């Protein structure tokens, strides 16, 4: 899976341990082991939401399967957590895409994760 | 609805009340309200359009509805004008991809927009 | 088509010649002329693959078409290999999105492709 966030959260107000939290987190919410986990933090964004400029973010999650319904609701709930607790942008300023990605449709070393034909 | 702009313009070319425009534009191209409209970009990118470094600009649009051919020729017509006009970039080098996301795969405040179920 | 290459590796280690590579290696690989390939290198990034911040990459290839099993494996190998001669990459810190784009979803030249 791969979480990125782009906020105009200053990147001095990002702090330690959080790309870690964020690696480990997701992990546990998508049963994928933290070896395949992918986090990217973009700050210093010029970016507004409403038309205001406090701080706000726009997020991505692409899994292979482990998105739906009730899941995402899931994520979104530990994802603004995260993101009001550490970068202090309330829940109501970010939005989050979530992609199902078919597993041909995801590259990596060297192939993709569609082995069988 | 998120639009994100991602070009090799200089910072200072982006005019000041250019996110605000965006966002004016947008609701009323989309006909959703203001407060839920969120704007993103991103200058002084290291990018090739036909293998060329004049100005161009890669952007995507994401909605819940409101996407199909007809609309989507008119936010190009709309979206290009806007950074033809403000950012000096030629509308045949911009790509805008567009997304209709289903409800349940755009997270806000701490859930989706799949309420219902 | 566009591709879109987000890393951590900075921007002094991308060599003269990276984006114009990508641009025609593309154009080969999809069959387009090189006049219709975008791209879009990102260094300096503030990222982890796997809790580790080494080199790493993640990755975009929208196309209107020429998407598919395949394909996408052929696009990872080229694309992997010129991450890992150019940015010293690891193939298996890359993660490359694949985007079948309806022609209809894309937007140029103040309409769209359908
Ligand atoms: C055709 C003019 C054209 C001009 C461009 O500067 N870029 C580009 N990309 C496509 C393309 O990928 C495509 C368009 C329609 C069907 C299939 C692929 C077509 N163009």
């Amino acid at each position: 899976p791969m979480f990125i966030v782009n906020t105009n959260v200053p990147r001095a107000s990002v702090p330690d341990g959080f790309l870690s939290e964020l690696t480990q987190q997701l992990a546990q919410a998508t049963g994928k082991p933290p070896q395949y986990i992918a986090v990217h933090v973009v700050p210093d964004q010029l970016m507004a939401f409403g038309g205001s400029s406090e701080p706000c973010a726009l997020c991505s999650l692409h899994s292979i399967g482990k998105i739906g319904g009730a899941q995402n609701r899931s994520y979104s709930k530990l994802l603004c957590g995260l993101l009001a607790e550490r970068l202090r942008i309330s829940p109501d300023r970010v939005y989050i895409n979530y992609y199902d990605m078919n597993a041909a449709n995801v590259g990596w070393n060297n192939s993709t994760f569609a082995l069988e034909h």
